[PDB]
């Protein structure tokens, strides 16, 4: 953009974020990493480990009570 050379170019035609999505599915795949959320909702956390949901409760601030109505 800033340089002139036949070698450069727009690039535009080609995007290089194509691979970097897949990549996110092969990470899917192999379960590396996974956020608390998803595990609920896949249900790979234990019913003892289930007991968490309070976890919810406390988010929303229920448990800190407020002094003002």
């Amino acid at each position: 953009t800033k340089q002139k050379e036949a070698v450069n170019d727009k690039g535009k035609a080609a995007v290089v974020k194509v691979v970097e999505s897949q990549a996110e599915l092969y990470s899917l795949e192999k379960n590396e990493d996974a956020s608390l959320r998803k595990l609920q909702a896949d249900g790979r956390i234990t019913e003892e480990q289930a007991k968490a949901y309070k976890e919810y409760n406390d988010k929303n601030g229920g448990a800190n009570r407020k002094v003002n109505d």
